[PDB]
């Protein structure tokens, strides 16, 4: 968000926004007598954009003490690229919706099923030995992966799949339905640490396409991302929504990262709109295993 940038010119920020400079992380490590060559603006205060970078990527060291005590704080779920929990801040935190969006295929969905597999795990190997609730939205969930997929961990591929709740949402009607039924199974079983929700605009968009409908599509598809903040929260889950895009950025208030195709089995994860989140971008890879880091 060098938008955001504390003091400085805007009118000098439509060039940088004209360069790779989208990104505070980007300056926090830019060379000041080349930042002034490649900004107009002279190597001096350009000096003054970077240390306020320093901040804003978030630097500051803390002690394995101190760690050890936020890490037993909250216990996120690993996705099994280390980056991106780095990206992340640990992983997919708990009581919260994390939104995941990009063009088909840049890993939103294979995404659903990695942490779908890695809940339901001793919080050693960065799960919380919980499962997953599935709502299938445009069927493309796959066991012939889920499988494959834990079948990389080391766990019990058919006792797996078994821990993980799932349905498929054919349209709104059904899909909201489903929802509210979803207020009451955690009710039963609260060893479900998450609720995959992939992906909640299609059908939206599908039944009320359009700018005619992009009213009604609004109000009721708004209703429904809230109903699933609070069991996220209230309950104490992970809800993860995901969006298809190759356009729904919505003030609907969470962490949002988008996955860009790199070249072919590198993605690559920005945080988009997060109050906790170091804005910022790590690569990693759809591998065989699941998902992880090339």
């Amino acid at each position: 968000t060098i938008n955001d940038l504390p003091g400085i010119s805007q009118t000098v920020i439509n060039k940088l926004i004209e360069a790779g400079y989208s990104s505070l992380e980007t300056l926090a490590v830019a060379s000041p007598q080349d930042l002034s060559v490649a900004a107009g603006i002279p190597l001096s205060t350009a000096q003054k954009i970077i240390k306020e970078a320093r901040d804003a990527l978030d630097i500051r060291f803390k002690t394995a003490l101190e760690v050890k005590k936020e890490r037993m704080n909250v216990k996120k779920i690993s996705t099994g690229s280390q980056a991106l929990d780095g990206l992340l801040a640990g992983g997919i935190e708990t009581r919260t919706m994390t939104e995941f969006f990009g063009e088909f295929g840049s890993g939103k969905t294979q995404l659903c099923h990695q942490l779908s597999v890695n809940v339901q795990l001793p919080p050693e190997k960065g799960g919380l030995s919980g499962k997953a609730v599935y709502i299938d939205t445009e069927g493309t969930f796959r066991w012939e992966r889920i499988e494959n997929m834990a079948k990389a961990l080391g766990l019990d591929i058919d006792n797996v799949m078994n821990n993980i709740y799932y349905i498929r949402a054919i349209n709104t009607d059904h899909q909201i339905a489903i929802v509210d039924d979803l207020q009451e199974l955690v009710s039963k079983d609260p060893s479900i640490k998450l609720i995959v929700v992939d992906s909640v605009t299609s059908h939206f968009r599908a039944e009320y396409p359009g700018r005619e409908n992009l009213a009604v599509r609004q109000q009721k598809l708004n209703k429904h991302l809230h109903q699933l903040t609070r069991l996220a929260e209230v309950y104490d889950i992970a809800v993860i929504i995901t969006n298809q895009v190759m356009h729904t950025l919505y003030h609907v208030p969470g962490i949002r990262i988008q996955l860009k195709k790199s070249r072919g089995n590198r993605r690559i994860a920005r945080v988009v709109d997060a109050p906790h989140l170091p804005e910022g971008e790590v690569v990693f890879a759809l591998t065989e295993e699941g998902i992880r880091d090339a």
